[PDB]
């Protein structure tokens, strides 16, 4: 069900959560002064969520969240990334550089304190009410001096909610000694990673395992051999009971951004500039790359990862544009704004309408700039690799940047072909007068011939090939460098990119100010029960049910995938559909232990109507009694519009069944000590 | 449910059909001496099925069955193919050249008569028992002389069933004055034709309408303005009641070929030679074409139809190979043969085992020939367009064939690129000693360089370009013609193709003889109740239920598609997903008359567990009471293995809901006179 709720809103949502099946007492889920399930959720390394799953500090998160650490410890001698990793004793758990888990020790509503302090600011249009610097100076003041002395490992932060109509202060407890314990092989962790990105059904065992280490008294400590496992205040019990269609499910984690309070005009802008441009440009770029990768095996090797990273946000944009076109997103925001405008007229209060027209007017005014901005960023800055060629003892410094640019995955021939297709589109859309200066040479010097222009850049640039770089220096002429067509291209586009960004930047603030007023209206009118605050990287809960959906006429996706699905998808030639041979043998023997359903089918993943976004990677998924039933890892493309409007009949969180995580730990890892330390319940 | 049953087997299947829901009396469906529903089914123009749907001779069949006739009557002035056609009076119904509908007036079991007559044939290995000539001489003898004089429009034919263990005689009544009445626009008739070939869900309104005209007494007559509508003996009532999940459904029509009695060894051969070769070669050819069509808009125009025709059997082979790999087809045939072999040992009868080993031994022996045959047919004869370049007043005759070969859809550059890829694969697989002679020049004259060889063919052939043809004649040297590299290529490959076909041909007869014995065993052992005779282009019935299925883990396709599905798929830029504007407006207004379900959803198509194959295009689909509920038009790719082994959990007939046909006649055609003449019942 809809929304990413504040902990403070639990009481407002409690009735609704019970209607959907919640059996826990409010206090056991969250409370302000004691121990609750909230104390088992962590913010894992800056973005991801994770969860404490034993009384000795074991932490579960996704495989994609732990990927950097597993990769850091991997060698060709011990390739943990391909094979998995299972530490067979606590002493073999691997420390990690520059890692953190944060617990949210305390949350406090400080809206009154902040609005009082904001009264000193004389200027009515100051943006200090959202300034991270200013809010932290308020935080530090409220926490008193000596705070850090009196509270090992604690810190404070104030954040704005509801466009600056509400402020919370969080007290955070940060551990930096977090050690890798367990990871399945990549074939399991990344099963279908690219082809099935944003797809349900899904068959990925997307998990990894860490442990929080600390001092003898549980205080945060920097890494040392004398640190011991944290004995946490609360950890999750692990359910073996599974899930059924319609079962209650809930998630806590740290969603990043949403846009629930867009006006109709911002929706139109989001479609017609941001999404349309990303779609057109990435389709061009992807289409040339693909053609090259198909034609040449070595180019598939060099480019498949740049190809997949492009497709990631491309797919998201397609899905968002689909919702706009088919699910009524613009109309929903139109109705929200017209409701408040009728209401305000009746209250004799014109400021809500004026705020909506201010937003409208700013979006209208910035239109051509924004379009130019997106065209250049999607078309060139991201789209053409040689846009990031180097710009000027110092030759050795230049060589380093050249080497990074023309690295072992770079093909000058692919880059030229990509550039020709992207610039042809860019030049059709951007008129001569608004071009980055160097691109005026297409008309002026090459008579409209984009292939000739791009050919010339490579023919004469000292960065056009290694021998061209080697011959340049060798015999540096400084002199040649100042006329280099690549350098002048690169400089020229980044100069236009920069100047566009600077002229657009100021248009943000009027919109932000009006949103304060807009959201204040909405909340006065209808209250907060069905108007969640936009996500802002802070702890939130969401609740829903275990449920499939219909993607299109006469097709249904159910709520649960199985191991039978993995084997169906098995392809030993494609690295993303490789099946691990120990998991294959488990399947052949039906060696499922107590983790399969009564009918002998082994669950892999499930989906639910919870409301999640980027930042909910690794989030624990709880059942009606708060026991762990799964780990959140993706969402379906039909639901990406849900950052703007939740879609009950389409949006799903995609979740790894905790029974499958246990299976993999047991039968693939053989890591029995990790099951015995968890509290595994019926 | 399984099988394509003889009319004569209706009594054997009757109990089973009633268990599935049939409420008709046996006699009303089929009987030997009176009127039954069988008298409303026709064999439409040689291959398709159709059905009589009024007391004035209206005939329903598929749009793809009627396509040639609609296309024959179409002009740029009156393009009936794009717009549809609706004759607003009987006098405006269009006659068609060289068309037929055949009714099966009588069927008679003549096995005894034929086995008696076969006793004259002295040679035990004569293939006369399956010879169409010989069986027709028996037919004519049995029908007496003067048969055709005493029976206007009647003819007789004998056919072999069950590998020559059963013979039926049919008396056929043939009408040649069959006029086009009604056709939806192609956008409806062919909605998704290519992209959704062999796909369920499906959204195609695949129907057309004809009328049988005859003399004043209902006798067949050649076309004349004095002919009148046939007043048929039986026609189908049309149901408006629709279908629900699990409803009984049945079909009669004219299935072509099946291979129910394959041995395990024939299954392995079918996979590893016929299907593997068609898959590899067509994937190569398709992959070069696609690359070209993507690169050039004019090449997409010229080649999309050759591209789709290749994909048609390619897709079927993929689906068949999928069933072999995942659905146990080889094992089913192994078990059938080992059952009969244990049985025969117990009967003290070794001839069933010896028959199975004879088949085995023939398949083994022909293996390399068959492989060579398929390689050359898929790789070159079908795969390379210039293999069918011309082979030599007579220059004008040559020019005609050249013009057909190098027509407005032919690209020499595409042809060369295709040829290079196909010959590279062909030459890797076929050793020098077995090559068509001209292809030995790749090794011998061009040092392994297939691009140089193919380039030379085009450089020097008088068929390599129009100017090259024009310059040749002009100045014919005969002399140049006898050395022409294309002519010598063409001749060379057709010579090898021919010689392979001739050496393979004789291997068919031992297999056929052993199948007689093999099937005789199977039928002695288990009887005919669950062992249908292989399809042989004769009238058969099949029964099943209206039911969806699961294609893969966690996905379900339901039993019924709707108009909502058409609109979801709408793409005005792609000709196959164009939605007709009158159907679009109908949808927008929900102008569904009495044709939609109680919930306001308008059905388009449904699927059922009946057992169909090629030749069931246009087959009537009946409900429990024999009323028409739909028109069969395709089957799903998961079920194409069903020609060898029926798959209950996968194989479906794909059927146009008769309520959608009525909707289209009414709201798109405006052809009310066609509804008023039908008998439309609740
Ligand atoms: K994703
Ligand atoms: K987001
Ligand atoms: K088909
Ligand atoms: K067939």
């Amino acid at each position: 069900d809809e929304g990413m709720w504040l902990m403070q809103q639990l009481g407002r949502k409690y009735a609704q959560m019970k209607e959907r099946g919640l059996k826990m007492k409010e206090y056991d889920l969250y409370n302000p002064n004691g121990t609750s399930l909230k104390d088992a959720v962590v913010l894992f390394d800056g973005g991801c969520t994770g969860e404490v799953v034993s009384d000795r500090g074991l932490v579960l998160t996704n495989h994609h969240c732990g990927y950097d650490m597993i990769q850091a410890h991997s060698t060709l001698e011990h390739n943990y990334l391909e094979n998995g990793f299972w530490a067979m004793r606590e002493a073999d758990e691997l420390p990690n550089k520059d890692i953190s888990v944060v617990f949210i020790d305390k949350i406090e509503d400080v809206t009154d304190y902040v609005k009082k302090e904001l009264k000193a600011i004389k200027d009515p249009n100051s943006m200090d009410y959202l300034s991270p610097k200013y809010l932290q100076k308020l935080a530090d003041k409220k926490a008193g001096k000596n705070f850090s002395a009196k509270n090992p490992g604690l810190s404070v932060e104030i954040k704005a909610f509801y466009g600056g109509n509400l402020y919370l202060m969080f007290t955070k407890k940060t551990y930096t000694d977090v050690r890798l314990v367990g990871a399945p092989p990549s074939s399991i962790g990344k099963f279908g990673a690219d082809t099935d990105n944003w797809i349900w059904p899904r068959h990925t065992g997307d998990f990894s395992i860490f442990r929080i280490y600390a001092d003898k008294n549980g205080n945060p400590a920097p890494y040392s051999e004398d640190n011991v496992p944290l004995k946490p205040k609360r950890f999750f019990n692990i359910s073996l009971g599974g899930v059924q269609e319609n079962d209650y499910a809930m998630i806590m984690g740290f969603p990043g951004t949403t846009h629930r309070y867009f006006t109709a005009s911002e929706v139109d802008e989001w479609k017609s500039i941001d999404n349309d441009i990303r779609i057109r440009m990435r389709d061009i770029r992807q289409g040339v790359m693909l053609r090259e990768m198909l034609a040449d095996p070595q180019i598939k090797i060099m480019y498949s990862a740049k190809y997949a990273a492009s497709q990631n946000a491309y797919k998201r944009a397609i899905g968002a544009n689909w919702a706009i076109k088919t699910r009524g997103l613009r109309q929903n925001k139109q109705a929200m704004q017209d409701r408040l405008i009728a209401w305000g007229a009746k209250q004799g209060t014109p400021r809500y309408e004026e705020a909506v027209h201010e937003i409208d007017a700013t979006v209208a005014k910035r239109a051509d700039l924004r379009r130019r901005y997106w065209m250049i960023e999607e078309g060139i800055i991201r789209g053409i690799e040689f846009a990031r060629s180097p710009i000027p003892e110092a030759i050795d410094k230049i060589r380093t940047r050249y080497s990074k640019f023309a690295n072992k995955d770079y093909s000058a021939e692919v880059d030229k072909k990509v550039a020709v297709a992207m610039l042809t589109e860019y030049l059709k859309e951007i008129p001569y007068e608004n071009l980055p200066l160097h691109l005026r040479l297409v008309k002026d010097r090459f008579a409209g011939d984009v292939q000739a222009y791009v050919d010339d850049i490579f023919a004469r640039s000292v960065f056009g090939s290694e021998a061209q770089f080697d011959a340049f220096a060798a015999v540096p002429s400084v002199e040649k460098l100042a006329e280099d067509p690549m350098v002048l291209f690169a400089s020229s586009v980044f100069d236009e990119y920069r100047k566009l960004y600077n002229e657009l930047r100021p248009y943000d603030d009027p919109i932000l100010r009006a949103q304060r007023t807009y959201i204040a209206g909405l909340l006065e009118m209808d209250g907060d029960q069905d108007q969640f605050p936009d996500a802002n990287l802070t702890l939130r809960f969401t609740y829903g049910q275990v449920k499939g959906y219909s993607p299109r006429d006469n097709v249904y996706y159910g709520h649960q995938t199985t191991l039978d699905g993995v084997m169906e998808k098995e392809d030993p030639d494609n690295w993303e559909f490789v099946v691990d041979p120990k998991l294959k043998a488990v399947y052949e023997r039906k060696d499922f232990g107590r983790y399969a359903d009564r009918s002998g089918r082994m669950p892999v993943a499930f989906c639910a109507t919870t409301h999640t976004t980027g930042g909910n990677s690794g989030s624990p998924v709880m059942n009606a009694n708060g026991e762990l039933i799964g780990l959140n890892f993706d969402r379906n493309w039909e639901g990406v519009g849900g950052d703007i409007q939740y879609l009950a009949d389409y949006q799903r969180s995609i979740i790894v069944d905790i029974r499958y995580v246990l299976l993999v730990i047991d039968k693939v890892g053989g890591c029995q000590r990790l099951l015995d330390e968890m509290n595994i319940v019926p």
